C-alpha cells in the first residue's frame, strides 16, 4: 500500500470510463520520481464490484514480472481507491495506429511480437488474460509494447489448463474463441485466438473487428468456418498467422510458444 503524500496527480484527466478516471501522476521512489498512470474509482469506490475488480487485478499484477507486461507500483487508499502503474507514455495501441497511419510493417510486427513474448510468459505462468485486445496493449515507445488490463485475468487451477466461467458474463465477445462463447472455457489457447484478433486490429490501424455485426452473428460466421479478410496492405505471412490463431479446434490451435516463434524477424530453431 502506497503513501498518498508521495503521490501527486495532474489536475487534467488522461482518460475516463464507467469505473471512473485515469490520471497521470508522479510517485516518489527511493531517489527518483517515477511517472505513473493511476486508475481512480468513481464515487469514493462505492461500487463493490469495481473495488473487487481493482483488488483482483492488483493481486494478479503482484505475481507478474516480465518486460512486456505493465508493472504495478501499488494500491493507494485515500480520497478514493487508486491503482498505480508505471506510465506507458504513448498509450493504447489501437488509438496510436488510428492517429499514426504510416507505421511500417516491420514496426507493427515488432510490437505484436513483444505482445507474444509477454503472452508466452503469461502462458508459462499459467495465467489467462481474457481481455487481449489492441486497446489493452500500451506503448512505452513506438518500438516497445506492454500488455495491460488484467481485470478479467485468472490464475489457472493446478489441475486444469482452463478457467471455467459459470455462464456468459458481459464479455469482449468479438475477441473470444468459440470454446469461450460455447462452453465458457478460457485457456491460454483462448488467449491465442484473441491475439489473432489483436493482430488483425494492429494491421488494420486500429479499426474495430467484425464491423457492424452483433455477437450472435459473429458466432454464426465463425461456426460456418468464415473469417475476417486480409487488411489492406497486411503482409500475407501475418494474415496466415492470424488464420492459424483462429483455428476452431482448441487442441489444434497453437499455443503462445509456437506463435511467438512465428513473429521473430531473425533465423531460429524450434
Ligand atoms: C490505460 C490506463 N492504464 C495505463 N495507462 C498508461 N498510459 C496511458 C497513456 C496515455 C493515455 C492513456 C493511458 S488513456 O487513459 O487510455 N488515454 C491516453 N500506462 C500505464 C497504464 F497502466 C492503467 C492504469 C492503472 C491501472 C490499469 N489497468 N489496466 C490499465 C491501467
Amino acid at each position: 500500500y502506497l503513501d498518498r503524500k508521495l503521490l501527486t496527480l495532474e489536475d487534467k484527466e488522461l482518460g475516463s470510463g464507467n469505473f471512473g478516471t485515469v490520471k497521470k501522476g508522479y510517485y516518489q521512489m527511493k531517489k527518483v520520481v517515477k511517472t505513473v498512470a493511476v486508475k481512480i474509482l468513481k464515487n469514493e469506490a462505492n461500487d463493490p464490484a469495481l473495488k473487487d475488480e481493482l483488488l483482483a487485478e492488483a493481486n494478479v499484477m503482484q505475481q507478474l514480472d516480465n518486460p512486456y507486461i505493465v508493472r504495478m507500483i501499488g494500491i493507494c487508499e485515500a480520497e478514493s481507491w487508486m491503482l498505480v502503474m508505471e506510465m506507458a507514455e504513448l498509450g493504447p495501441l489501437n488509438k496510436y495506429l488510428q492517429q499514426n497511419r504510416h507505421v511500417k510493417d516491420k514496426n507493427i510486427i515488432e510490437l505484436v511480437h513483444q505482445v507474444s513474448m509477454g503472452m508466452k510468459y503469461l502462458e508459462e505462468s499459467n495465467f489467462v488474460h481474457r481481455d487481449l485486445a489492441a486497446r489493452n496493449v500500451l506503448l512505452v515507445t513506438q518500438h516497445y509494447a506492454k500488455i495491460s488490463d488484467f481485470g478479467l485475468s485468472k490464475a489457472l487451477r493446478a489441475d486444469e489448463n482452463y478457467y471455467k466461467a459459470q455462464t456468459h458474463g458481459k464479455w469482449p465477445v468479438k475477441w473470444y474463441a468459440p470454446e469461450c462463447i460455447n462452453y465458457y472455457k478460457f485457456s491460454s489457447k483462448s488467449d491465442v485466438w484473441s491475439f489473432g484478433v489483436l493482430m488483425w486490429e494492429a494491421f488494420s490501424y486500429g479499426q474495430k473487428p467484425y464491423r457492424g455485426m452483433k455477437g450472435s452473428e459473429v458466432t454464426a460466421m465463425l461456426e460456418k468456418g468464415e473469417r475476417m479478410g486480409c487488411p489492406a496492405g497486411c503482409p500475407r505471412e501475418m494474415y496466415d498467422l492470424m488464420n492459424l490463431c483462429w483455428t476452431y479446434d482448441v487442441e489444434n490451435r497453437p499455443g503462445f510458444a509456437a506463435v511467438e516463434l512465428r513473429l521473430r524477424n531473425y533465423y531460429y530453431d524450434v
